[PDB]
């Protein structure tokens, strides 16, 4: 029974959006699981097998309990019954309290396409008559949040990651093939100082909240607050 | 040093919007102060002196520490330097961590006009060179929230008031002149089952959050969450 | 030639959203038809054959002229040419002046997925070269409205159902398997005082309009008003 | 007791926004009153005394029952207690069922400033303890609508003016000083084919509604529909 | 290497939305290419072979360099991997600096469905490991804009077409089967003075910008301005 | 006749929002004028006379033609006829093609209050019968833009300041009293690494546009584009 299951379309998605928060939860001794929907086979730099090892190292840096690999097609995350059913299996295995996924307002259509699949799977996961591949039992996720990969939007709320900013940067630097030019690298939006741009965003969200660094999140579900109203 | 200072234009505003939350905070042994900007001299039912006693009884039912009465004019809450300065004095006296005020989307223009004054006063309160009537020192409010009086909008978040719904209803029933027809009452939107309409709204916000009753709030300032992300 | 064709994903959708309005139109001697897109085979409580009989009784209580059953899959309302074509047949059979369907902002993705299919079918229905299963002639729907099932949003307009609130509640209570716990019932959002929550919403929309109860609707198409501008 | 009281900042405002609708209501034997808040003393073309006669002729063309002239300052429609009180007098004299005023999204700030004053006056008009200049009794307006002068926005609804488009154009052509260049005219946005631009807008709103010409309106208050839902 | 590739679902889409702009760019000696995604086989008036000749003549009037015909199904522009791949081929052939496509807020669902396909294809076109039908090389489009067919919305910006309004009207009048009733014509929204409605819209957008005629556009991508900030 | 007149509430406002753009325009040999509405007498750090000298040095670093000082009260920018008239004088003196002012979505209410005054003054400036203090002639501003001081919002467009980022940072560092702690400094939001936060924002807007640094702007007026559509 995971506290947190974080979905990305591609390994590095979850780290860019919420690596600071993952590291924060692990230090609170929460069980955090990461699921990549695809093997990122169409990424311009690296290979599928190199990418899997970079992703395994990023998960170890943050202290994620397990890294789950689905094999939905890169640039093929079209709404389908079969794609939803595979994701329902992952939710019903992990039984998470909270699911995180990418925010759909993003230059990469896979990020929005992934969110649409995960939303369908969250609902289907809670229906006992809906049968998944492994015929597992219904599970109702309590909290559903959206993190930002490429976007800089005004978030619904932020989480202070002032104490895990270095761990986030280490988890991103594990993806050498994506962010660090090599002899055989091609220029992408990721090879042009991308990690410093993510730091800049987390710095601006920090400012709105009066801390050094924060990650932004959206919720479609109603937020219910208690301790965080007065924060005392 | 109050935990909470809740502003209304008229006594009964704070009770309608957040009486459940006030009662909840008092039971957590928070210091809660209420300030009415006007004496509600233009209210169709009752009188200024009757209204003050109803308001004092409503505050006792919820356990509010003190009830502060300003004398800005009913239906005269026009943006003015003098009106802002009087409100700055109240903020600098109470030194609250959190300020609540009415949400501006409301059929009663005084609710929006009150919010505009309180927003100006929150900013001016934190400027040491800004001199108030009693020449008090700068105070920076940490949290600023908006409660709903007449509106039913989708809120930024809710607070569970399942355990203080009865105390809220008692604080509202203290305003007999406003909600209960008498021999000499005139028909207003308030004399036509208004308390049951407030209960209905708190019931629907409860449903979105999976509890019996909740009050809705807005924040213009960025929300920073911690314990309430996973709620464990 | 129906005055009204109301689509739901599942039987009970149309009753929750607009049962009061259906009853109102029938009493005005309008011809009202209801179409359920699925047999609701994945509903946690009841069975397909029990659900069909509950739905037939709900239609009789409101006085709907006919209840049409399609067999699109529950939790399988993916955008497809074949699903649109089956719905085009229903529109071209009933030749309705006004079509109602669910509002897409709803925790149940089937409600939004149903609306997307019905919107495509409304457009295709009016193209004579578009051939449906029964090769029927083009029909142009005049009015297209959206009703709310799970949501409480600010609607584009409301309809007074003060005189049909009891008929609505009777049509909902016909779905015993959905709303009334039994020995063999599982807990769902519907088995936990759901009908009283629908009444609460219709009560709050009533208040905005100055009546006891009203149902809320959206229109994407431009509203053209005449008698209702002054209502005299 | 007027059916309709239409406020403008300047004479010609009401005609540009809703001259077609005024003519339509008069033909339905509704009592329509027009109030100009200012004498338009800062208009670049014409004079105050010429403008009053053009306005009187425009009112006769549409068949408005009476034309009421206030003397609030042109480009001086700042929120003030005194300006609101003068407008409350006009509402309490006319006792209108419906009030129309300019939509605030308009290049001319007086249009938005007028709407803000009229909104305050509508609320104060319904409070019996609020005393106006002539100490008249409380009146509650039922319907409150906003018409467009300079803007082309997506309206909440439209009214078919196909049968009163010529009467509207005649009422606008009565303002010769505003729309028709003379020897002593200066170039303004109004002297450069403005009437044909208003016709173009009413033609596009017609198209959305499937008629020749329509005027667009907004409502902040909830719309309650009945006959206009099916329009039969 | 085209300066401009303009996508429509149906021939006449690009002309309605941006015929004035196409004519303007051609006169600036830009290379402009037009791609129709479908043969418009379900259009109520005309035939596929007549429509192709009307489209070829419209392209000659505007001076478009080439007109590209895909054969995706009319009313069958469902999101699919195969439909995206065919559009990727067109982008990789033309290597355009700027892509235009329909704005999704439109009574015709094909316009929105076309935009969704073209957006996916723009992203996939720039991925070298994504293989199209003709295995062409990656191309990154710089500018992506949306034009309006049936809608009248507030655009992100306009382009002055005062000097190409007549060329636009000629390109539209080449579609005789669509806009001009014949002995064998059926009534559609297009056969009822549609070209004059497009002129009216371009006239109103002109007014906002202080010119005779302008076409409106949206951009999801950030606009970067330079010369057009001061326009000197 | 200025190309650009940039209004701030306080000296440093224009530099924070658009110092890069000011420096860019001056290098294009545009005439740029800056007007501060107040002397910033309530600023927590420094004095009025020190602030004026810092402001004069910031203007020299950017190469602004003249720096105009009004004496409206700090935290007293209430809508008034007298405040508007003083600003009309500045517009009619400078006869600018483009006016810049603060965006109203900002934690400092003076920024929004300044924008409201400048908007009223832009309109009144173009009315010849509106008499300013120095009875100057009507001037119609062509372009009106809004820059961001404290906010990080999604802008309508950006301007590349990659080549003037160092000049902007120098103009900000001229305000030593505001940004650099001294023996007698008090902690404010400005004394806590504020210049690096402005650089971070300009870096993120750069990324959206594919350059190193950009400043974001809003326009209420319609944007008309020409060269910047294709940027060739
Ligand atoms: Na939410
Ligand atoms: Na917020
Ligand atoms: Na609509
Ligand atoms: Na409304
Ligand atoms: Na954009
Ligand atoms: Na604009
Ligand atoms: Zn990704
Ligand atoms: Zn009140
Ligand atoms: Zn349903
Ligand atoms: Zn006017
Ligand atoms: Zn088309
Ligand atoms: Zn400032």
């Amino acid at each position: 029974n995971a506290d947190v299951l974080a979905f990305g379309a591609h390994s590095d998605d979850v780290e860019i959006g919420m690596g600071g928060t993952i590291a924060k939860f692990v230090k609170q001794e929460k069980k955090v699981m990461i699921c990549d929907l695809t093997e990122a086979e169409l990424s311009s730099n690296g290979t599928v097998s190199l990418r899997k090892e970079e992703a395994a190292e990023a998960a170890r840096i943050l202290g994620a309990d397990k890294r789950i690999q689905l094999t939905l097609p890169d640039r093929g995350l079209i709404m389908s019954d079969q794609a939803i059913r595979s994701i329902v299996t992952v939710i019903r295995i992990c039984r998470p309290k909270a699911v995180f996924m990418p925010y759909k307002k993003d230059r990469h259509p896979d990020h929005g396409n992934a969110a649409a699949l995960v939303e369908e799977a969250i609902f289907s996961a809670g229906i006992h008559k809906y049968k998944d591949e492994k015929s597992l039992p219904a599970h109702k996720v309590s909290k559903v949040y959206y993190y930002m990969i490429n976007g800089f939007h005004q978030p619904d709320f932020v989480i202070d990651i002032s104490d895990t900013i270095e761990a986030k940067k280490r988890s991103l630097n594990a993806y050498k093939s994506q962010f660090i030019p090599s002899k055989d690298s091609v220029s992408t939006p990721l090879t042009n100082g991308y990690i410093e741009i993510v730091e800049a965003r987390e710095k601006l969200y920090g400012k709105e909240a009066g801390v050094e660094y924060a990650e932004g999140f959206f919720s479609k579900r109603m937020l219910m607050l208690d301790h965080d109203v007065l924060g005392g």
